[PDB]
């Protein structure tokens, strides 16, 4: 029953909304549904996360979440293997450096561009020591050099530089659809958790996000930075055979210009993680995160979210509980660039196997620059 008990779940729960209806109204009226779900995407999921959590901590847990960036629709959904248990898909999440695209996003709206030269030396902000992992640093670089490399300390100064700091990153966070409130979370991205402004930790994604945002928020970036909102439902049809809903019969969030930059910079990513450039020599645009577990020098969750224009696919990796370094079963510590990039990989190269190979848009000039600049 398993992995399609949670897709089930949020195809009630939507069905519901449509029709503004109850469960068990909605249970006597044998509606015939037809849901997003493309089983050859689903089952290269689900192969992924069985493939690479074989063997691993039993407390280990992923979610992975496939968006069509044409039109929203939900392609492919793992929240878990448990039916009626916790859907991990749903679950308020950190996202480490993955929401750091947010802030470029931003910025790049500000007139601020792939070529802004920024310092990568540590600081502290806020009494916080900001610092990147093993000390790695650029020097001063651009800010897409700072994106792949994924400098906690220059993507600071950079959301520091924006008009409205920590509130233009959430600004754009959302633009893109990361949802506003989820089921625990009133207002997301926010400190009071009433909709006032994000602290500064926001551009290290210390927020809880869904899988499901990120998914769709990057399908947004897909699109040249039109948004869909996500879906599950294709096409609702009566028991006997009149059509009440039918999906085939968006919203310019960000502007081309900036999502085309955007994607630019996230080009050489999946590639720059550990070698986990699509398969066939297809383009990507993509961006890992890693958490820190409390104060330790150990991780807590492990993100790959990464898309084609045809595709957008966000996965994370953690443990049941959340309360214990992320480790594989030889000790090793999980990044984005670990577990998180295989199962996105083969989820992106099962999902689109068999589709010619897309390229990305060029990008046309913002805050001075279109595109990476290219290096002396
Ligand atoms: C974003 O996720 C960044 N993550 C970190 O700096 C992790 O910081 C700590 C982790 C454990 C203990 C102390 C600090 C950068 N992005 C990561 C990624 O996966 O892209 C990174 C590992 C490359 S650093």
């Amino acid at each position: 029953k398993g992995p399609n008990g949670l897709i089930e779940r949020q195809v009630t729960r939507e069905l519901l909304e449509l029709f503004n209806i109850d469960e068990q109204t909605l249970n006597t009226q044998g509606l015939v549904v037809t849901t997003t779900i493309d089983p050859q995407a689903q089952r290269a999921a689900e192969k992924a996360v069985a493939k690479y959590l074989d063997g691993q901590d039993p407390d280990m847990r992923a979610a992975v979440v496939s968006i069509d960036p044409h039109n929203g629709a939900v392609r492919a959904y793992y929240g878990g293997d448990n039916a009626n248990g916790f859907d991990f898909a749903q679950a308020g999440l950190q996202t480490g450096s993955s929401f750091k695209v947010f802030a470029l996003v931003a910025a790049l709206e500000q007139g601020i561009g792939l070529g802004y030269q920024v310092d990568s030396s540590p600081l502290t902000v806020d009494g916080i020591k900001i610092t990147n992992v093993e000390g790695e640093g650029c020097g001063t670089c651009n800010i897409a050099e700072a994106l792949k490399m994924s400098l906690n300390t220059s993507y600071y100064r950079l959301m520091l530089k924006l008009n409205g700091g920590p509130q233009a990153v959430a600004d754009a966070a959302h633009q893109a659809g990361i949802a506003s409130s989820f089921p625990g979370v009133a207002h997301t991205l926010s400190e009071d958790g009433k909709g006032g402004p994000p602290n500064n930790g926001i551009v290290l994604g210390q927020y809880q996000t869904r899988v499901i945002d990120m998914a769709s928020a990057y399908a947004t970036l897909a699109a040249s930075g039109i948004y869909h909102p996500p879906h599950f439902v294709q096409k609702v049809v009566s028991a006997n055979g009149q059509v009440l809903f039918d999906a085939s019969t968006g919203d310019q969030r960000i502007p081309k210009a900036v999502a085309d930059n955007v994607t630019a910079a996230m080009e050489p990513i999946a590639g720059y993680s550990r070698g986990h450039n699509l398969a066939g020599g297809r383009d990507s645009a993509a961006k890992t995160g890693t958490t820190q577990f409390g104060d330790t020098t150990a991780n807590k969750d492990a993100w790959m979210v990464g898309y084609t224009p045809s595709l957008s696919t966000a996965v994370w990796v953690g443990t049941v509980k959340g309360d214990e370094p992320l480790v594989t079963a030889s000790g090793a510590a999980i990044y984005g660039s670990g577990l998180p990039s295989d199962i996105w990989k083969a989820t992106m190269d099962g999902a689109l196997k068999g589709t010619s190979n897309e390229t990305f848009p060029k990008p046309t000039e913002v805050g001075g620059y279109a595109g990476v600049p290219p290096p002396p």
